[PDB]
RNA sequence: ACGGAAACCUUGAUUCUAACGCUACUUCUAAAUAAGCGUUA
């Protein structure tokens, strides 16, 4: 009684879905033509 | 020097045996982390 179907979804654009949260500036590091997001905790972590 | 004296209403006995506060029941129902870019230059 269950009809199962499969969408198959190609991005002709950009796509963005949000969490409500956002980078700053002191949180990635733009350089060698990219940007890095670390993570905090371990970038704390070996800054201690 | 009294129809009086002497004489335990006393001994032994478990208010005990058996028994599920149990059977059935979705913390469930819809819902894009999304909208607006004016006016000046």
């Amino acid at each position: 009684d269950y009809r199962t179907f499969k969408l198959s979804l190609l991005t002709l654009a950009p796509i963005h879905i949000g969490n409500g949260e956002k980078y700053t500036s002191r949180e990635f590091i733009y350089e060698n033509k990219k940007f890095y997001f670390p993570d905090m905790g371990k970038f704390y972590n070996k800054m201690v």
